[PDB]
């Protein structure tokens, strides 16, 4: 019997595999759930291809080539990481099949003309928290709390566009200009020079845009050079690799996060958390508290879940896997109750998460453990 075949490439192994493996588990769970109900209008779904790019742009190119080469693939869940996404995006756009972008936050992944919510790439739908959107909450917070903000970012478009939007939001809220900026390459082991720069500039806070493994190195380096100021990090950095690498130093780190798993949860987040736990247990993604999934699930797991459910709903509504038909059906979706947000798409609107879907959180000590609570 004919099946509906989708393809995926993401960071399944290596230092940033929290995203690729988290999304993989999400998509597999969405696939099993649809299939348990008969598939899409009676046709079962298969993940025909599941490739590993390791958050590496060159590997993502090879993988997307391979996926697009398979004529029977009707839609794609794309890689984590602005680097990989930007390396493949022209090819994906030219191909035309529906392509979900679950994570990458650089706005030109979806809106190459740099106005969010206008003239999106026609086949691309995004479940990311875009940088221009995350910067609104983080910029207001930094402008109000601090006077001498230093900014450190990974040297990718995520990091680079991140700082631009963060500094612009700080300015718009009337905050002081950042007193120092600097960058590091993903995987850098020595960040002494950048932190020493922050120290010479007498920062009262450091904002960082990057991922967990790296933020932990940065946090440890601050401690090492006696730079004891709040670290304000991006959502994508506040994951298991940060907590594990930073240990006690997580205290006082804060960040803007998709708030879906914060208590109390809305029904779709609660329903998803129950199903996830039933299959995978209280694993790395769930975190260290059996009764409460960690907030970081939203950016490592449920973005992929929502991406898959929207793709499947589009196919269901279209009653076809023809790419233009699926795209038009996705653009017809209104107020779909996803885990991370309610989704409403249109010909112009190809992203879902807005500022109402995020809040600023801080690590605070709860007895003898350390967890995120929302800021005052
Ligand atoms: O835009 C990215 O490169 C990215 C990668 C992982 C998590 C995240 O929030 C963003």
């Amino acid at each position: 019997a004919d099946t509906i075949k989708i393809g995926m490439t993401s960071a399944l192994t290596g230092p940033y595999n929290e995203f690729g493996e988290g999304n993989r588990r999400a998509v597999e769970l969405a696939v099993e759930q649809w299939n348990a109900k008969g598939g899409i209008n009676g046709k079962k779904i298969e993940i025909a291809m599941l490739l590993d790019d390791q958050l590496n742009p060159d590997r993502a190119v090879q993988n997307i080539r391979a996926i697009l080469d398979n004529k029977d693939i009707v839609g794609i869940i794309g890689p984590a990481g602005s680097g990989p996404m930007l390396a493949v995006i022209d090819m994906v756009q030219a191909d035309g099949r529906p392509y979900m972008n679950p994570i990458a936050q650089t706005p030109v992944v979806t809106y190459p003309g740099e106005k969010t919510g206008e003239k999106p790439r026609p086949n691309v739908f995004s479940f990311a928290l875009q940088n221009d959107i995350e910067a609104v909450a983080m910029g207001e917070y930094l402008a109000k709390k601090f006077k001498r903000v230093g900014i450190i970012h990974e040297s990718t478009a995520y990091g680079v566009t991140g700082v631009d939007y963060l500094a612009a939001s700080i300015a718009k809220n009337g905050g002081a200009k950042p007193v120092a900026t600097d960058s590091y390459n993903q995987g850098a082991q020595d960040m002494t020079a950048q932190v020493a720069r922050m120290k010479r500039a007498n920062v009262d806070a450091i904002a960082a845009i990057g991922l967990g493994k790296d933020l932990a190195v940065l946090r440890r380096t601050m401690a090492r050079l006696n730079v004891n100021v709040p670290l304000a990090a991006s959502n994508g950095a506040l994951g298991q690799p940060y907590q594990e690498g930073a240990g006690e130093l997580t205290l006082g780190t804060l960040g803007t996060m998709i708030g879906a798993f914060g208590n109390p949860m809305r029904a779709p987040a609660a329903d998803f958390a129950k199903a996830y736990k039933a299959k995978y247990g209280t694993d790395r993604w769930w975190g260290n508290d059996p009764e409460n999934p960690q907030l970081f699930m939203a950016i490592s797991v449920s973005n992929g879940y929502d991406a898959a459910n929207i793709l499947f709903e589009g196919i269901r509504l279209a009653n076809s896997t023809d790419p233009k038909a699926v795209i038009a059906a996705i653009e017809s979706i209104k107020d779909y109750q996803g885990v991370n947000t309610a989704y409403t798409f249109s010909k112009e609107r190809h992203h879902g998460i807005e500022t109402d879907g995020v809040k600023v959180f801080e690590y605070v000590k709860k007895g003898d453990k350390i967890r995120l609570e929302p800021i005052a």
